[PDB]
């Protein structure tokens, strides 16, 4: 209570977003005034060029930070639980590789929640009826009763619903694409926009996904990548037979396999696996410099998505719906997330601009924090983090590598 | 035979489109069953593709067929009403032959509806006192309290929520885009889709826009055009002196001048300035040929715009608003139309293929149409279309070159 709650004046950029929308969500919650609070992307929300502006996501419980919490918030929390379907999950693997990883998994998560080590096919089909039997030869599983999808759009548009009736403050395109801080004596004051707009605030907060590395110097700490995705359609009949499956992963990577109502079937790749390297100036670089900065999927649809790509979304979906494998992979798109090297969130104030704040580092599994991660922003702007949160989540350039990241490899850059 | 209304099959090729909703609408409040409809489109409604999924359109009565009574149903209709907005309007002229023009349109007009001629500056800048006294000087103007504008994607879109819960059939997708039309000696009894799915029925509605001349052979009677157009964004102090202004015609063209909540104010180019031709077969003919072909804004919103529609329009936004003559022209997109040489649909029976039906030929000036057409494409289909509105909207092809249509130049190509 310097300012107090109620009158301390707050901008997110990026609001439009996963990050920031919850942020935002947590001002008005937490007690901040509404028209205090100053949302501005560069595209109305749900952004057409948010990573989680999608029909569907994955929520599946890990140990990394807050999923237990998110997880609870998805099932009990009154603007999030109508966007989120208990399924239950299966895990499957295959092989002395994944079986043995499968097995390290399962030891940590049956710590955290109930989970079923599935030793037999038999046990398997009767969690998953729509595996066949010699599909799954030498397949073990996990289920969980935990696990299911997100309508992760919707979610994100009853955020902005809640939020425009509460009276948050909103700019759009050119009013609302971060062009830089406004600094005064080493304090963040505000932000001024592409079209000159000025707004000024105690505290601004950063959380523009794969743009914040390129909006500002970030010194590599996170890094964009491109995660490629595609859709298959089944008729009617096709879709019917994949009525109450679970949510699967293959190790890492999770699917879902109940087509929505128009018989789709949207598949990811296994990884956010392309950079794409252009000579950028982010505000606080004093020269360009070779940053991976995203393509607006709002002004890149059927844009040269990665051979590699398609062909391992096929071979997704090869092995586990055989019958499918000559269905034709269309509306193939790429969302942007950014990495840290450690697969951590960034969530820090800057190191020079007081009062100015990074909330970004989404490393392409944050879209289930969506209720919960606006609550730790908040707190970090308060001087209120749990010290534990603040270091995971703190400035760290030059603490690792994040192109590779924890991924088993380098992103390939699209250029190529 | 001759199945009962209750009875028979219809399929509706671009359903998700302006014709193709209104006619799967007027079907399922005409009696027939709404499972006995199928709605086939590429994308799912409102489709990201239809010339009708827009922010706004104009509505402005005119003499052509219907204009009075889909104005009368814009405003009476319990569907349509809430997504007309009537502000009245305004068409302005300056000089001895746009001063001319207007007093024909004068005589035309004050038939149909009420209709005040303006004289002077002052009685002028009483119904529209955003422009300023020296911008129009030399003015003349018709005002009618009868105009205003349409929420053209959400009357789409709520057609679309009606035909769900009514019961009717939709394919998307693979599921929806037409390859051929089913035929079995000279009678067409369904539609062949691009997955190769086979849907029968009694009768088939092709309302696919611009891009019906693409899909069937229509020898030339329907030349597609892109028409351009772009957004200003306003501050909130710049929009809320814009409050309660009517919509303002230059000769032919409306605009509107009032931002919607983020600013935004979309100015059109004067007419669908541009074909894409292309060597292509729709079915039916023989061999490929030479015709103007959209390229699909869901696909490519990032398409290169010809800078004469961006001198046209900043032209217009110069001469109505001087003051924001520096504003920046941002996503800037082209939507498709198809024209006939007359300007007046082609709803008509095809010549050859029994119970095929064209309804198209939308000629740019057909959304306004959306609350009634379909009400006269079931009447073409139970073969009780009148035929004064049947000879209007014959198979004529040969009467006349529908490149230049009714407009001055024929259309320049994208390609240069
Ligand atoms: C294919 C794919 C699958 C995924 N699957 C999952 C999953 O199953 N489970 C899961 O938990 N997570 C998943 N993720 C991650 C998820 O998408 C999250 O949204 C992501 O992890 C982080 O969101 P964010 O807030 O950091 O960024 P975003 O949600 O992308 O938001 C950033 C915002 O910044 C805005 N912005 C950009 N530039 C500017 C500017 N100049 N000015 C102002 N605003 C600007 C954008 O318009 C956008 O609205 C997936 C991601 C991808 C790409
Ligand atoms: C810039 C601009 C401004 C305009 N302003 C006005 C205005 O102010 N007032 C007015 O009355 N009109 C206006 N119009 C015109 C209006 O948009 C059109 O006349 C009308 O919307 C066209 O309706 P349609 O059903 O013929 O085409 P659409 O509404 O485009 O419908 C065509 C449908 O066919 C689908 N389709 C395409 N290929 C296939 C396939 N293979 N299989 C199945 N489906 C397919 C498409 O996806 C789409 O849903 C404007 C047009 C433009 C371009």
């Amino acid at each position: 209570m310097a300012p107090s709650r109620a009158n301390t004046k707050v901008i997110v950029v990026g609001g439009g977003g996963t990050i920031g929308s919850s942020t935002a969500l947590h001002l008005v919650r937490s007690g901040y005034t509404p028209s205090n609070v100053t949302v501005l992307d560069a595209y109305p929300i749900p952004s057409c060029q948010s990573a989680g502006n999608d029909l569907n996501k994955i929520m599946g419980i890990s140990g990394a930070p807050l999923s237990l919490e998110a997880f609870q918030m998805w099932n009990e929390d009154e603007l999030f639980k109508k966007f989120f379907h208990n399924t239950g999950r299966l895990d499957c693997a295959h092989g002395e590789k994944d079986i043995a990883d499968l097995k390290k998994l399962y030891q940590e998560l049956v710590k955290i929640i109930p989970a079923e080590w599935l030793d037999s096919e038999d046990e398997i089909l009767k969690r998953m009826p729509q595996l066949t039997r010699d599909q799954i030869k030498g397949w073990k599983a996990i289920f969980m009763e935990d696990g299911g999808w997100l309508a992760a759009a919707k979610a994100i548009k009853a955020i902005g619903e809640y939020l425009r009736d509460q009276g948050v403050r909103f700019g759009f395109y050119g009013a609302g694409s971060f062009k830089q801080p406004l600094l005064a004596e080493g304090v963040c004051i505000g932000v001024e926009t592409v079209d000159g707009t000025r707004y000024y605030a105690d505290k601004v907060v950063l959380a523009a996904g794969a743009w914040s590395p390129t909006l500002v110097e970030l010194q590599e700490q996170c890094v964009s990548k491109a995660w490629v995705y595609g859709h298959i359609q089944l008729t009617p009949e096709e879709a019917a037979r994949y009525k109450n499956s679970p949510v699967v992963y293959n190790g890492d990577v999770g699917f879902f396999f109940e087509p929505n109502e128009h018989g789709i079937i949207k598949v990811c790749d296994e990884f956010p696996g392309f950079t794409r390297f252009k000579m950028h100036q982010p505000f606080g670089a004093k020269a360009p410099k070779r940053i991976s900065v995203p393509r607006s999927h709002c002004k890149h649809p059927t844009d040269t998505i990665p051979d590699a790509s398609i062909v391992r979304i096929r071979r997704a979906i090869a092995t586990f719906m055989p019958q499918f494998k000559n269905k034709p992979l269309f509306n193939q798109a790429m969302c942007w997330c950014t990495d840290t090297a450690d697969g951590h969130l960034l969530i820090c104030e800057h190191p020079e601009w007081k009062n100015f704040y990074l909330a970004t580092g989404d490393s392409g599994h944050s879209f289930k924090l969506l209720p919960i991660i606006g609550k730790y922003v908040v707190e970090l702007l308060e001087g209120t983090l749990a010290d534990e949160l603040a270091h995971k989540w703190r400035w760290r350039p030059g603490s690792g590598d994040a192109l590779k990241s924890r991924r088993e490899a380098p992103a390939k850059d699209l250029a190529d």
